[PDB]
DNA sequence: GCCATGACTAGTA
DNA sequence: TACTAGCCATGGC
């Protein structure tokens, strides 16, 4: 298993897979590390997704063409699928999900299974929101949700949105 | 509005109301008694009834209510009202029986402020996993009731499980 | 408007008012700071109120003698007269002081006006609580809060929970 | 338009 | 058991 951090307006994101498919994308200081277990540096590793999401930030890009290993319990992939539903720039709530995947009621068991996203960005928790419509949390700092909310509707330097 | 204190297997109950039709039913130790006047030979109908009850042999009440209270207040009172003597729902099973949907905590909260003890059923309502969550007059005495509605006999007993 | 600083076992605190009556008493980057309008420094002021504290602190001091002049709403006053009823070494859920003040419902209200106690300790926002068990929110954040709680449990100082 | 609430409910370690 | 990035109705402010 290959990993590879890079910069960005939000601080490090560091990758991680298998050849060229995702199992892990993760943030400096977000909760819920998993165990890195036979992981290993390498530069050169997943140049597709690297150019994605630095076009991503550059206001570029909306959709994420990329390979992905999701691995996880049922009820938390049935959600982080439904995840991928959310386009770019639209928002939907926490109990929304709850609804759209056949689970009424479970309006805050996708509180845990959007912490446990185990591929940031490109599987968008931070799209997933209160019924009110406040973010009430984030992996990453509620900030960073908030910056990347603020690229998705104004074109806006996250670089900026994240010192307010 | 008058009012008069009673027994019953869990300790004194206080009704109060004006005329024959009442307004509030307080167990002890529960969760504002302004211009309240105390008269002994009140609301005997209803007292008769709430002695019926505790013998098992009252199933049905037939009293005048007064319930005074939020929109949402009295539409869940409303539907606990709907509730048989010896069956029970979820807050869950309310919230969705009056068209509002996930709000079963609120129901907790709008059963909290039951004016009306008893009569109105509000005691019957349980968590989803069966578990008693909580009571006005505390969870001893829930327990009590619904074992008395159960066996239709005294469960004055129950009381110390 | 006198006012003197003196030290604690959870930092240092603030003693303010007139002449020999208690109007303030305050912790450090506590929540909703009062203007310190023609407050004038007076580093002898208060001595009774303060070998009180120092006894409280060593778990000696159970009951505080204290001439206390509030301010606050009509509601404010009657959420903090509740709160001297509340006996050194037990609590009360929010909602069981908003029953004891004739107005249930108004469990969430009763939050706020703990926020706003001007008088910290000798008036015990401190011994107030969710019904869950679980301490809420407090001024000088919950480290201090839990830390008097262990205090009047222990009758022994409980300066180290700061850090638990 | 803010919240230091609370008789809920749903999945994991 | 007991954890939560939730929820909805509140009553002051």
């Amino acid at each position: 298993v290959h990993y590879r951090t890079i910069d960005s307006p939000i601080g490090p994101l560091t990758l991680a897979g298998h050849g060229s498919v995702l199992t892990n994308l993760r943030m400096l200081e977000q909760t819920y590390e998993p165990s890195r277990t036979h992981w290993t540096p390498d530069p050169g590793a997943f140049s597709g997704a690297v150019d994605q999401l630095n076009a991503y930030f550059a206001g570029e890009l909306t959709e994420f063409d990329v390979e992905l290993d999701l691995r996880g319990t049922d009820f938390q992939q049935r959600v982080w699928k439904a995840l991928l539903t959310i386009p770019y720039g639209e928002t939907r709530s926490y109990g929304e999900i709850a609804d759209q995947i056949g689970a009424p009621g479970a309006a805050r068991a996708v509180g845990l299974a959007n912490g446990h996203n185990p591929i940031a960005i490109i599987v968008p928790c931070h799209r997933v929101i209160g019924a009110s419509g406040k973010l009430t949390g984030y992996g990453g700092g509620i900030n960073r949700k908030r910056a990347l909310l603020e690229l998705e509707k104004s074109r806006a330097p996250a670089d900026l949105t994240l010192f307010d």
